[PDB]
């Protein structure tokens, strides 16, 4: 792929994090804490979930951004409308508002309803999104293997700004701490 050259510099929301959620000074880092980080709720947090927001908004032209999954076992990582729902259980769809792909128990997935099933020969250490507002594309790319395509979203219904969406996911089994980075350009 040739999408490197629509490179945008994201930076995480912290009002939109989950309580439990540690953003690094920089805002290009995210892990899960141990315990409640010591935050006021509001209604923008995700309360059912590791997840937080991008703080950018698009609703035109091509982006292309980076994240580093290096080390862990479950995560979730695409876009999602401004508006979706923040409180209480939801899968993750296009119904739903949500262009995603994840890792879960060793399988790769596809956030379509159902999921569908990635084809991954090498485990991505990095992930590289890109989105095409106007064409109503989100596709996700395997840095690790030259740049390999893993799945594209065609056909999309954006319906409202879009946002960058993470999960650095649960940790239960203790292997899961690591964060997820974003990239430098
Ligand atoms: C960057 N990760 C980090 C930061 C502070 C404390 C512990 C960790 S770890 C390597 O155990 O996930």
């Amino acid at each position: 792929h040739h999408h490197h050259h629509h490179m945008v510099h994201i930076t995480l929301d912290r009002n939109t994090a989950n309580s439990w959620l540690i953003i690094s000074k920089d805002r290009r880092q995210v892990r899960m804490g141990d315990t409640h980080q010591n935050v006021s709720d509001n209604k923008e947090r995700f309360s059912n979930y590791p997840m937080v927001l991008g703080a950018q908004r698009f609703s035109s032209g091509k982006m292309y951004w980076e994240v580093d999954v290096t080390q862990k076992e479950a995560w979730d990582l695409g876009v999602c409308r401004d508006s979706v729902q923040r409180k209480g259980q939801f899968s993750l769809s296009p119904e739903n508002g949500f262009w995603t792909i994840w890792l879960w128990q060793d399988s790769y997935e596809a956030g379509t309803s159902p999921q569908t099933t990635l084809h991954i020969q090498v485990p991505p250490c990095q992930i590289g999104i890109f989105v095409d507002y106007e064409a109503g594309v989100v596709s996700f790319y395997n840095i690790t293997d030259h740049g390999s395509l893993i799945y594209t979203f065609s056909e999309c219904v954006f319906a409202g700004p879009l946002r960058p969406f993470f999960n650095v996911g649960f940790n239960y089994s203790g292997g899961n701490a690591a964060p997820l980075k974003l990239c430098p350009l």
